């Protein structure tokens, strides 16, 4: 793994600890503070050391001058100080600094040094966030949590989780234009935001999506849709049979591969089980859809909240043919093993997976089988510890917005 730096503030005394998480080096640290101007530097040569600030401070923010991944942990007191800072003047640290805070808080939950409650409390600052990185870093931590819940019996918490997500980003979603203007960033922010809104059934997005789809479809796809809006439009269009079939017709006749890829995604997101089975059957066959696309499709259906048992079944039933087609040690096979199983989080699923792959003999030894089993094992541990916590944190924050003592 990687360097983990623990920062502890004791009045004007800053204590710094280094460890390699998962022995010692000269850690080049930088930091600013609520009093600071510029960036201060400190070379940490020992296990722990202390520097002295000229004045007590309200928050401190460290970086490590290195390429690659590391974590800075500030402990309960320091994580609250940074939380208050992000909720008060988030721009006091840079766009990349805020993505780091988000990433590190949540990874510190998997590690067990920060509670999920504190990390979720940090995530609430996002309601003021506007920059792509912290936003996408937010999505990168939070989505995996409900992907896990989608494969269990947790409909009530999952929907409360998803509405929490949409609430964080709702103002930013309402600000987007349904156009192609802006920088590379703004177009990508737009495009992924509108999609996310529609996947979670945020009505103003969904209904504007349905209107664009209808207009596109009535034109025989002759009207040009803005490109940044098309995944969202396609994804809602594909929710009905008429629109799915229409979209499937166009996939056939299209000579634009970014269209074909957009449509491919939209077709895989339907709730209709017979369509999902068809996509798998036809892509596997290789004539209506290229078999080249099959590992991608299997994976996308593996992630559909309703297609996930079809994907793991299909992989198990057709294994000998999938191997003939793609080859045992291929990246295609590893991608497929991982995308149909790495979001399971129960012992039963784990025994299923171990059962199936240990029953293959010299067809069992693949490293992707060990790596999915590891991740499932982490999933089990993370969900058993955190699900009840998240459940109570969500109901308790929905209650507090209705009434809280600050309302007096």
């Amino acid at each position: 793994g990687f360097p983990l730096i623990t920062i502890t503030v004791r009045g004007r005394n800053v204590h710094m600890k280094q460890e390699h998480y998962m022995y010692l080096w000269h850690v080049p640290l930088t930091f600013i503070t609520s009093k600071s101007d510029m960036v201060h530097r400190f070379l940490l040569k020992t296990k722990t050391d202390v520097l002295i600030l000229p004045e007590e401070v309200e928050w401190i923010k460290f970086n490590v001058g290195m390429n690659g991944y590391y974590i800075v942990h500030y402990e309960d007191d320091g994580w609250d100080s940074l939380t208050g800072l992000l909720k008060g003047t988030h721009t006091a640290v840079s766009s990349n600094d805020r993505a780091s805070l988000i990433n590190n808080a949540f990874q510190l939950v998997s590690i067990g040094k920060l509670s999920i409650e504190k990390a979720l409390d940090l995530s609430l600052y996002l309601k003021h966030e506007t920059e792509i990185m912290p936003v996408f870093q937010g999505l990168n931590e939070l989505i995996p949590m409900y992907k896990l819940m989608e494969k269990r019996d947790m409909n009530e918490v999952e929907t409360q989780f998803k509405a929490f997500l949409i609430r964080l980003l709702r103002d930013l979603i309402d600000k987007q234009t349904w156009t192609d203007e802006g920088s590379v960033s703004e177009r990508m922010l737009r495009s992924q935001l509108l999609l996310l809104a529609c996947v979670h059934n945020y009505q103003p997005c969904v209904q504007r999506a349905e209107g664009y789809f209808r207009k596109w479809k009535e034109s025989n796809g002759n009207l040009s849709l803005p490109v940044d809006v098309t995944l969202a439009v396609f994804a809602v269009g594909a929710q009905s049979t008429e629109g799915w079939d229409f979209l499937y017709s166009k996939y056939q006749f299209s000579l634009s591969s970014t269209e074909k890829s957009q449509i491919e995604f939209a077709l895989c997101r339907t709730q209709n089980k017979e369509k999902l089975q068809w996509l798998l059957d036809e892509s596997f066959k290789g004539d209506k859809i290229k078999t080249q696309e099959f590992p991608q499709i299997l994976t996308l259906i593996g992630r559909n909240p309703v297609g996930y048992p079809l994907a793991w079944q299909f992989l198990r039933k057709n294994w000998n043919k999938l191997v003939q087609k793609f080859e045992l040690g291929s990246s295609s096979i590893a991608h497929m093993v991982m995308g149909t199983t790495n979001q399971f989080s129960t012992r039963t699923r784990l025994e299923e997976v171990k059962g199936f792959f240990s029953s293959l003999k010299e067809n069992s030894q693949l490293r992707c089988v060990q790596q999915t089993i590891e991740t499932i094992e982490e999933n089990i541990g993370w969900m058993d510890k955190n699900f009840d916590k998240i459940r109570v944190w969500l109901q308790s924050e929905k209650l507090e917005r209705m009434h809280h003592h600050h309302h007096h």
